[PDB]
């Protein structure tokens, strides 16, 4: 399993004390959502696999600047490599297809993508973006999954790309907010893994959590542009342990999270033959993201104190 890094609290550990604790966990891959430089430095010689994102301000330069994906690329990947183990460079996070920098990300990821390549990099470090399921337009079932006509205009071309590379897609997949969004249709226990037997049938396809649900719809969708061997890296999913509602709990937290792990091992009913890459959203409670239950999405304290034990 992966974690999610956030750094948006003002109370968290060094990021050498913080790769220690990936490591004494067995979390075997990190996201990290900006190229930073202490972090990088603490990861040489970890054998993490890390998932490395472009931050939106420099999403634009990538694609405009002709030297600035190779100078991106040099600074934050080539001086630290082989010591760090990059596995992805994620152009953007939740862009498509509302932001003004949408119209950027395909660039940019080709600008990557040739600087890579020129140093044969290409393959060990795939690169695509990480997208929100708003991409979705249809959903219900899972099969009947298809991407907005505002999304298809970006993602046709992605797609592309993605499959012509043997790339994934990367999508950020909550199964929280689909329950807080839809009471009294979408049960706890089909959110949290522990529902009773089939909730969807879906032709020849049994849904019996959530996850799967929205994953598949997200691998229905890419089958119409060009993307049925593009594989689904999910680059967040989490639970928040307070500042929310009833449900928001350290024992709801534990449950999410643990059964994910357990989960992701068998794949999805649509792509049942290799594990789901999944990163858990996040190692840390943050106390600077917004008040309520984006400062409780955490599996530790700061002061390293697990919020409820994991196996990972």
């Amino acid at each position: 399993i992966g974690v999610c890094y956030g750094m948006l609290g003002n109370n968290l550990p060094p990021p050498s004390e913080v790769v220690s604790l990936y490591k004494s966990n067995n979390i075997a891959r990190m996201r990290l959502y900006d190229p930073n430089q202490a972090a990088l430095q603490a990861l040489r010689n970890s054998n993490i696999q890390v998932l490395l994102d472009v931050p939106r301000s420099d999403v634009q330069s990538l694609a405009s600047n002709p030297s600035a994906a190779g100078d991106w690329i040099r600074r934050n990947v080539v001086a630290y490599w082989p010591s760090v183990s990059f596995r992805y460079i994620a152009v953007g996070n939740e862009l498509i297809p509302g932001s003004d920098l949408a119209q950027y990300i395909l660039p940019a990821m080709r600008n990557i993508y040739n600087a890579l390549s020129s140093a044969g990099l290409q393959n060990q470090i795939k690169v695509s973006t990480a997208v929100d399921t708003g991409v979705l337009g249809t959903s219900y079932p899972p099969s009947a999954g298809a991407f907005s006509s505002a999304a298809q205009a970006y993602l046709s071309p992605i797609v592309q790309f993605l499959a012509s590379n043997g790339a994934p897609l990367l999508v950020n997949v909550y199964p929280y907010f689909s329950y807080t969004g839809n009471p009294g249709q979408i049960s706890l226990p089909y959110a949290l893994f522990t529902a009773s037997g089939v909730v969807v049938q879906d032709g020849r396809f049994s849904y019996q959590n959530l996850f799967d649900a929205i994953v598949d719809a997200v691998f229905a969708a890419l089958e119409r542009v060009g993307g049925a061997n593009v594989a689904v890296v999910v680059s967040e999913s989490g639970w928040p342990s307070a500042g929310g509602g009833a449900e928001a709990s350290t024992s709801n937290a534990q449950t999410y999270n643990q059964n994910l792990i357990r989960h992701v091992g068998g794949g999805t009913p649509r792509r049942p033959g290799k594990e789901i890459e999944a990163y858990i959203f996040e190692m840390f409670n943050e106390n600077q993201k917004a008040g309520g239950i984006e400062q409780n999405f955490g599996l530790f304290y700061p002061n390293k104190q697990p919020v409820y034990q994991i196996s990972f």
